[PDB]
C-alpha cells in the first residue's frame, strides 16, 4: 500500500533522502526517523523524546512535541499529512 505525502512533508521527506511521491508506510516513518535524528530534534537525556517547536516537523505533526512511544498518536499525526 502505497501513501501520498502532501507537499510539505514530502518537502521534509526529499530533505533527508526520500526520492519518490508515493511510499509505503515503513519509507515514510524511516525518512522521519532520518529526520529527526540529522537534525538531533531529540531530548538528549531521554531518547524517546522529540521536541519539535521551531522546526517544520512540528508545524506539519500540529504539536510541540512528542515521544516516539506515542504510537496511536503519531499515525494519527502522520494521517493529517497525506493526501486523501
Amino acid at each position: 500500500t502505497l501513501v501520498r505525502p502532501k507537499p510539505l512533508l514530502l518537502k521534509l521527506l526529499k530533505s533527508v533522502g526520500a526520492q519518490k511521491d508515493t511510499y509505503t508506510m515503513k519509507e515514510v516513518l524511516f525518512y522521519l526517523g532520518q529526520y529527526i535524528m540529522t537534525k538531533r530534534l531529540y531530548d538528549e537525556k531521554q531518547q524517546h523524546i522529540v521536541y519539535c517547536s521551531n522546526d517544520l516537523l512540528g508545524d506539519l505533526f500540529g504539536v510541540p512535541s512528542f515521544s516516539v512511544k506515542e504510537h496511536r498518536k503519531i499515525y494519527t499525526m502522520i494521517y493529517r499529512n497525506l493526501v486523501v
